[PDB]
C-alpha cells in the first residue's frame, strides 16, 4: 500500500552558507528550530534590501520498519528559488524554480537501522532562475509542504517532473457525449520482473460506478511502462462550470496479477467542458456565452510571507468565491495544490502561469530553466479541470523598452525575447494540446509591432488608464482601438487596479492620493465596461490582496496596495461592490464605511458636518438612517448610492435597509466622529488638537495614534488656514515615521499659516520633509523668530521626517506663522495646534 | 525672553558600546537615522531576552545667533534607565532613573561660531537603578521629548531636579475660602547684580483676572533667590473635581526693574480641593463621599514600546475618561507630562508612584537613587492638582518571600526593606505635605506582620482571588477580614484583573482558559463589590491596556493581557461594562460581540446553533434581534443581559434597542457564523474543514488563518469526538506556532478519536506538543499504522508544535484513530479532517 505523510516538522535552520552542513554527524543544536512552511524573508515587510542568498535546513529521518521493502519518494512542493537535497551527506538531486514541486527516489541513500539526516540547501540569490525581475518579493525558503511517499516496488511514476505520473484528458466533449483518456507510467524497482493488473475505475458525480477498465501488463526488473487507455464514451455527461462543478473521480489501482494484492493507488478528478474564445463575441463555455469574472491573487500574507498553511489558501479561495468570481489568474507563478483543489471542487475557471517578466536577460542557462518550469507546471497541474489556459510571459517588454532606446540596442534583446517566446509556445503545446495559451502585455502597441502578439492563442492587456496616467475613459478607448486593429486576437484585461490606503479619504479623490474613494471611483468605471463590452472576454482584477513588493514605496512601503482585501484578508468596502454586481442569488447590502470608521470635519458653529456615506448593494432602492433619523430613500445606479450624512454626535449608529425579492434586508455599524471648529474661541479650545494635513485634500487618520489630520484649507477671516503656496507630492518612502502619507504631501512655496485664536499659550507642531532632491528658510510667529535658518535637508537629509514642537505665547487675536525664504523654497508638510494656557 | 522647542529630530543612533562616540570629530554616517522618541527595545515584543546594555545618541546643535546672550537649558524628559550627556566631547552631567526628567545648563559648553555635537550615552542594564525586578519590560532609550530652552541671564530656576522651579499649593481650602501659596526660585546667571520685578497674575476659571501680586527682588551675581508669596484669600473658590475641573491660571512674570522689559514667564495651574481617606467610610472629596473609579495605565504600545507621541498619551486619556474613570493609578513609574495635563484640565484624580518593586536588593546606591527619583517625581509634578497621592513601593515582599524561606535569610532583607520604606516616607513628607502617601501590597498578611502597612497614610491591596487561585468570593472575604483587623488603615483595591485573549471563547469560562468570557465573569463580580462596600475607597483596575512584559508566556507571550483595551487601544467588549456602570450622563448600549465576530458551532441537522450574545448597557431593558427576528426583551441586572441566540446564516446582523431618558437607543453589527455538522455524510462534507481544539472547552479562532477550532466533545454513535483521556493545560510558550493557545491544551492519556464518515480519501492533521518536561507512541487509522514510534519531545523537544498531515483511504463507515503507548503517555492537542475524495 501507498503511505503519504508530511515531514514539515522538527527542522533546524541556519541562514547563510555553511561548510559541512550536509554531514550526518554535523552539530546543529545551535540552529533555529522551525516548522515548515517557512521563509527567511519576513524582513521584506520592512526592508527594501531583503536577504537574497543561501539557507540550510536539517531534519532527521528515522524510517519506520514497515517501510523496509518500500520505495521512498521525497517531495518538496516548492522552495525559493532553488534547492539541493542531501541524504546523509550524499547529493541526491537539485531543483531550479521556486514555484514548482520536485521529487526524488531516496531509497538508495537511506539506512533502516540508523538515523538518517535530510539536509536541504536553498538559494534565492540565483539570477539564472525566473523571476529575475517583477513587482513582487522573491521569498527564500521551503514554504510549501514536504512529503514522504512510501510505495511498493511496483508503483506509478512519481519522479516525472515532480508530478503524479498520470494524465487524464477528454479529447471530445459535447452535450451528447464525451470521451475519456487515462494515461500514465508504471515503474518496477524490484530486482526481478512482475506481472500486474491495471484498473481504471470511473465514478459519476453522485458517487456511483460508471465503468471499470482492466488491462494486464508485465514489466522486467527496472523498467517503466507507459499506458494509455481510452474509455467507453460517456453519454449525456454532466458538464462542469464554476456554478455547477460536477466532477468525475477516476481511481487507478495496481495489483499483483496472481495474488491480486493491492500495490499502489492514485485518485484524480476529471470533468467535461469545452470552451472557445471569440475576438468578437468573447468567451464561450459549453457553447454558451460566459463573461469571465476574475481576480488575480498573489500567495503571500503579511508578516509570514508565502509560508501559508492550507486552510489559509482555502480561506483565500472562499473569499474570492463568496465575492462572486468565476475566474482566477494564478499569477505570476503556479500556486499551491490546496488552492487548485478548490477551483475544481467548489468551482472556478483558472489561468496559471510561470514568472517570466519584464525582460529576457542574457543570463547563461535562463532559457533552459524556464522551459523546465513550463513543463513542470503543466505536468504537475495537468489533471485540474478548472485550468483552461497556461501562460509564461507577463509584460516581457516593460524593462526592455526602458533600458534600451536605439534600434541597435533593441535588436539583440527583441530577438532573444521573440526566440524564448516561440520556444515556450512550442513546449506548451507539446505538453498539452487541450488548453489555451496566453500572454500578458503592458499597455503598449509594441507587443503588436514586435510580433509577440501573434504567438499565443489569446492576449492579455494589463491596463492602468486613470491610475498610471491617462484618463479613466482611455481604458475602453484603448480596448476599442485594439479590437478594430486586431479583431482576431481575443482579449482579456488581465490586470487593472488602483492603490488604496485605509488611512486616507477625500471628498475630491484623484489618482495617486491613495484614498479609499479614488480606488472605488476607478473600479466603478472599469467594471461595467468589462461586463457590457462583448469583445472583452473578461477581466482579472489586480490584485485580490495587498501583497508584498519590497521594492515599492508609495503610501504603504513594501506593499502593493491595490487589493480588494487587506493583507490580513479583511475586505475593503469595495469588495462588496464586486459582490453586489456578481452575486445575484443573495441580497447584498453593505454600508461602505468599514474603511472610514474614524471621521472628522470642520464645523460651522453647531451645524451638522456633512460627509458622504456610500452604499454598495444589488437592491434597487435603499434607505439610510443615522441615530434613528431617516435620510430618505435613493435609487441605486451601478450597485451604489451615496448619502450626504449630517454628523454631529461622536459615536453615531448608521443603518440601511431595502427590499430584495420580497424580503427586508438590513445592515448597520457604529463609527466615530470628531468635529473640529472652524472658528476658535476659548470654549471650543478645551481638549482640542487641531491637526492639518498641509498641502493635501485628504483626511489622514494615523493607524498608530488614531489622530485625524484634516484636509488643508485657505485662511479666511474668523477661521484658520494656509496663505499662498501650491500642493506638492512625492511617492518616495519617508524615513522616521509611521505616518508616511502625511509627510509625502506638502504646501510648497508657502507664505504663511494663520490661526485666529484667543490670547494664551499654545503648542505648535511643524512637520517637515524635503522631497525635492537647497531649501533654507526662517520662521516667524506673530513677529518673533522661532527659526532663523531651518534647512530640513541639511539637518536630516531628503525624504526624512522632522517633527518640531514650539511653545508660543499669543498676545494678539491671531497666530500668524510666516515663512522667510533664503534658498530654494519654503515648504510645510503638516501643522498641529493646541491651546496650553 | 523665553523660547522652548524640541530637538527630537535629526538624530543618529548606535546600539552598544563605542569609544570616542562623544567626540565632535567622530564619524557617525553609518549609524542609524532616528527621530525621538526612540527605544532600542522593540525586540521585547518577540524576544524574551531583550537586549539590556548601552546605546549612543548623537545630534548636531547649531545655535541661533539671537541666542548668543542667553542661557541654554537642555531637558530630557526621560531616558531608560540612565543617561550621560556630552557636549563637544565634554561630560556635562549624568542622570539615574528611567522615568523622571533631567536638565542641565549647557551654555558653558556651547559655541556660536561652529556647530556643536550633543552625544548621549544611555544604559538600561544598571542594577543600582529601580526597577531591578517587576512585571514589565525595562525599555532602553530616549522615549520622551528632548528640549532646548533659551532664557535671558535672569530666569526662573530650570535646573532644580528637572522641574519648572515653581511650586504652587493651597495650604487651606474650604467652601467659604481658600489660601494660595506661590513659591519658586530665580537665578541670576549674569556676572552683574540685577534688580527685578516679580509678578504673579491669578485668573479665575472663566479667564478674568482675580489678583496681581508684585514684589521687587534684587539678586547678586550668580545668586539663586527663593521667593514665597501669599495671595489674598480666595472667597467662595470654585472647587475642582473630576466632574468639574475648575482651574485657576497662575502667571508668573519676571521683568527688568528699570526698563520694565520682560525676561521670563512661567504659567501653571492651581485648583482648590481637599480630600480625606477614612477607614470606615472611604474617600471624601471636598467634604462629600466619593467612590474612586480607577484604572491603571502602562505607557507602552505594541510595537513601538514607550516611544509614544503626545497625542497618543492624550488618546489613552480620552478612552479612560470616556469609560467613566475618575481616578488613575499612574504606575509603576511616573509618566508623560502630556498625561498629567489632561488629568488637571479634563478631570481625573491621580495616584503616581516610582517603580520600587518585588525586592529591595542589597545593591550600593540603590536606596540613594530611589530617594533621588522620589524627589524628582514630586518636584517635577508638584503643580498638578489632580495628583492626590504619591507612592513608592509595589509588592515589595513578593520576591523576598519566594527566594528566602528561613528566618536567618529573611532577617537582613526585612531590615533593608523597612529601612528604605521608612527613609522614603520621610523624604515624601519633606517634599510635599499637601498629599497622601500610599503603598501597594500583594495578597498577603505579611505586610501587616512586618509593619510595612504602618508606614504610609493609606494602603493598597493587589487582589486576584478567582484568577491566581481561590474563588471570586475570596475577594470580598479578604477585604472584610482586613477591615475588621485593621479598621484605621483606609483601603484602595490597587490592582485586580484577569487575562483575556480575543481568540478564546468558552460557554463554560474558567480561570486560565484566557477566554473573553472568564474576564467578564471576574469583572462583573469585582466591580459591584467595589461600588457597594463603604470602607473600600475605590479600586484601580489592572490594567487599562494589554502591555509589554517580556518575561510573560501564557496565552499571548510577551504581553500581559489583562487590559480593558487591546494593545492597539481598540476596546474590548468589557470596556463597555465599565462604561455602562460609570456613565450616567449618556446612554450606553453595547452588543458584547466585537471580541467574538467569527463564530462557529456544531449543528444537529439543520437546526440552529445556539450561542450566547451578551449586552452591556445602562438601559433597564433591551431587545435583541437577529436578522430582523426578535428574541424578546430582557431586564438588565448589573448592567448586562445575555440572550441565547439561534445562528443559522453565515453573515447575521445583530440589532439591539431600548429606551434611555425618553429617547430610543440602538446598536448593531454583522458577524460571521460557520455551522459544523454533528453527523457527517456525502452532502455536508464538501467544503468542510472539521477542526477541533482537542482537550479544551474553548473555541479558538486563529487570527492568522481565521479558522475556528471547536471545543472538544466525546465520541457518540453517528457523530465524532474523543475517546478516553483527561484534559491538560500548560502556560509555557509554544515554539514554532502563531496559534499558541491551541497547542497549550491537550487530551492526555487519550485512547482514540473517531469520526463516523462515509468511505473515501481523507486528509487528517494531528497536532502535538509535549508539555510534561518520556512519551513515545504509535498511531493507527482504521487499523492502518501511520506512526510506528512518534515521540514529539524526542523529535522536537518540549513545548514545540508539530503539525503532521496524513492521507488515508477509508473503506469503512467510520474513521477510527487509536493511540498505542510505549513510554510516557499518549496525547493529542489538535485534529483536523477534510475529505479529498
Ligand atoms: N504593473 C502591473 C501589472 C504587473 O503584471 C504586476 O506585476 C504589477 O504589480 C502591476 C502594478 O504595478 O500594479
Ligand atoms: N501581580 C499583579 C500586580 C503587579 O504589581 C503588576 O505589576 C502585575 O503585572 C500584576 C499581574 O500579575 O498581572
Ligand atoms: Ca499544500
Ligand atoms: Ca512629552
Ligand atoms: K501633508
Ligand atoms: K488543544
Amino acid at each position: 500500500q501507498r503511505q503519504t505523510q508530511t515531514i514539515n516538522d522538527s527542522w533546524k535552520f541556519l541562514k547563510g552558507e555553511c561548510t559541512a552542513a550536509a554531514d550526518s554527524a554535523f552539530d546543529d543544536s545551535k540552529w533555529t528550530s522551525i516548522h515548515l512552511p517557512h521563509t527567511w524573508n519576513t524582513d521584506a515587510y520592512t526592508e527594501k534590501d531583503y536577504y537574497r542568498g543561501t539557507g540550510w535546513y536539517r531534519r532527521q529521518l528515522t524510517l519506520p520498519q514497515g517501510w523496509k521493502e518500500k520505495q521512498i519518494i521525497l517531495r518538496l512542493d516548492a522552495a525559493g528559488k532553488s534547492a539541493t537535497i542531501y541524504i546523509n551527506g550524499k547529493n541526491v538531486g537539485e531543483h531550479a524554480g521556486g514555484y514548482t514541486a520536485c521529487s526524488f527516489n531516496i531509497t538508495p541513500f537511506l539506512s533502516f537501522d540508523t538515523p538518517n539526516t535530510l539536509a536541504v540547501c536553498v538559494d534565492n540569490a540565483r539570477q539564472d532562475i525566473a523571476p529575475i525581475s517583477g513587482d513582487f518579493t522573491f521569498f527564500g525558503g521551503i514554504y510549501r509542504d514536504v512529503w514522504l511517499t512510501a510505495v511498493p516496488n511496483q508503483h506509478f511514476n512519481l519522479t516525472n517532473h515532480g508530478s503524479d505520473g498520470l494524465f487524464i484528458s477528454t479529447p471530445q466533449v459535447s452535450e451528447e457525449q464525451a470521451t475519456l483518456s487515462i494515461r500514465g507510467e508504471v515503474k518496477n524497482d524490484a530486482p526481478e520482473k512482475a506481472t500486474l493488473e491495471l484498473t481504471h475505475t470511473i465514478y459519476r458525480p453522485d458517487g456511483t460506478l460508471l465503468q471499470t477498465l482492466k488491462k494486464n501488463i508485465q514489466l522486467k526488473a527496472g523498467e517503466t511502462y507507459a499506458f494509455s487507455n481510452e474509455a467507453t464514451p460517456v453519454l449525456k455527461p454532466e458538464l462542469w462550470t464554476p456554478e455547477t462543478p460536477r466532477l468525475y473521480r477516476v481511481e487507478t489501482t495496481l495489483r499483483n496479477r496472481k495474488t491480486k494484492t493491492l500495490l499502489d493507488q492514485s485518485n484524480h478528478y476529471t470533468a467535461f467542458r469545452w470552451f472557445r474564445f471569440d475576438g468578437d463575441e468573447g468567451f464561450f463555455l459549453n457553447g454558451k456565452p460566459y463573461k469571465l469574472r476574475g481576480i488575480c491573487r498573489h500567495q503571500d500574507q503579511k508578516p509570514i510571507g508565502p509560508a501559508l498553511t492550507d486552510e489559509m489558501h482555502r480561506r483565500d479561495f472562499l473569499l474570492m468565491k463568496e465575492m462572486g468570481a468565476n475566474f482566477i489568474r494564478i499569477s505570476h507563478y503556479p500556486q499551491d495544490d490546496a488552492l487548485l483543489e478548490m477551483c475544481d471542487k467548489l468551482g472556478m475557471l483558472a489561468w496559471e502561469e510561470i514568472p517570466i517578466i519584464d525582460i529576457v536577460p542574457n543570463t547563461p542557462g535562463y532559457g533552459d530553466n524556464c522551459e523546465r518550469n513550463l513543463r513542470e507546471m503543466i505536468r504537475q497541474h495537468y489533471n485540474h479541470p478548472s485550468i483552461i489556459t497556461w501562460g509564461y510571459m507577463n509584460e516581457i517588454l516593460l524593462v526592455t523598452q526602458r533600458k534600451y532606446k536605439t534600434e541597435a540596442e533593441l535588436k539583440p534583446v527583441l530577438e532573444r525575447t521573440l526566440a524564448l517566446a516561440n520556444r515556450l509556445e512550442r513546449v506548451l503545446k507539446e505538453e498539452d494540446s487541450t488548453r489555451i495559451s496566453t500572454m500578458a502585455f503592458h499597455g503598449s502597441n509594441s507587443y503588436n509591432e514586435t510580433g509577440l502578439s501573434k504567438i499565443t492563442d489569446i492576449v492579455g492587456w494589463n491596463l492602468y488608464q486613470g491610475w498610471y496616467g491617462g484618463d479613466l475613459t482611455g481604458f475602453e478607448k484603448f480596448l476599442a482601438q485594439q479590437h478594430q486593429n486586431h479583431p482576431t486576437h481575443p482579449m482579456i484585461v488581465s490586470e487593472y487596479g488602483a492603490g488604496s490606503d485605509k488611512r486616507l479619504h477625500s471628498l475630491h479623490p484623484r489618482a495617486f492620493d491613495f484614498s479609499i474613494e479614488y480606488q472605488q471611483k476607478y473600479l466603478e468605471h472599469y467594471l461595467p465596461v468589462l461586463e457590457d463590452t462583448p469583445y472583452i472576454c473578461g477581466g482579472t482584477h489586480w490584485n485580490f490582496i495587498d501583497f508584498s513588493s519590497a521594492l515599492r514605496d508609495e503610501s504603504m512601503p513594501r506593499i502593493n496596495n491595490k487589493g480588494l482585501v487587506y493583507a490580513d484578508r479583511t475586505p475593503k468596502d469595495v469588495y462588496h461592490y464586486y459582490q453586489a454586481a456578481w452575486r445575484k442569488d443573495i441580497p447584498v447590502l453593505h454600508i461602505a464605511s468599514r474603511d472610514w470608521t474614524d471621521r472628522a470635519g470642520v464645523q460651522q458653529g453647531n451645524a451638522p458636518v456633512y460627509l458622504p456615506v456610500k452604499i454598495y448593494t444589488n437592491l434597487s432602492e435603499v434607505e439610510l438612517f443615522i441615530d434613528g433619523i431617516s435620510l430618505g430613500k435613493q435609487k441605486t445606479e451601478n450597485y451604489t448610492a451615496t448619502f450626504e450624512v449630517p454628523f454631529s454626535n461622536r459615536n453615531p449608529f448608521l443603518f440601511a435597509q431595502g427590499n430584495y425579492q420580497g424580503k427586508t434586508v438590513q445592515d448597520g455599524l457604529r463609527i466615530n466622529f470628531t468635529p473640529i471648529p472652524a472658528c476658535l474661541d476659548a470654549n471650543n479650545l478645551k481638549g482640542l488638537e487641531l491637526a492639518v494635513n498641509v498641502g493635501s485634500q485628504c483626511f489622514f487618520t494615523s493607524d498608530e495614534s488614531q489622530l485625524t489630520w484634516l484636509p488643508d484649507q485657505p485662511y479666511a477671516a474668523g477661521s484658520w488656514g494656509y496663505i499662498g503656496g501650491k500642493e506638492g507630492t512625492a511617492q518616495t518612502e519617508i524615513q522616521n515615521t509611521a505616518d508616511g502619507p502625511l509627510f509625502q504631501t506638502l504646501r510648497n512655496e508657502i507664505e504663511g499659516y494663520r490661526f485666529d485664536a484667543p490670547q494664551g499659550v499654545y503648542e505648535i507642531e511643524l512637520l517637515f520633509t524635503d522631497i525635492f532632491r537647497e531649501s533654507t528658510f526662517g520662521i516667524s510667529i506673530n513677529g518673533e523668530v522661532v527659526e532663523e535658518s531651518l534647512s530640513p535637508c541639511k539637518e536630516s537629509g531628503y525624504f526624512r521626517a522632522l517633527r518640531k514642537k514650539y511653545y508660543i505665547t499669543n498676545d494678539k487675536e491671531y497666530i500668524d506663522i510666516r515663512f522667510h525664504s533664503t534658498s530654494g523654497t519654503c515648504f510645510l508638510n503638516g501643522i498641529k495646534l493646541r491651546n496650553i494656557y
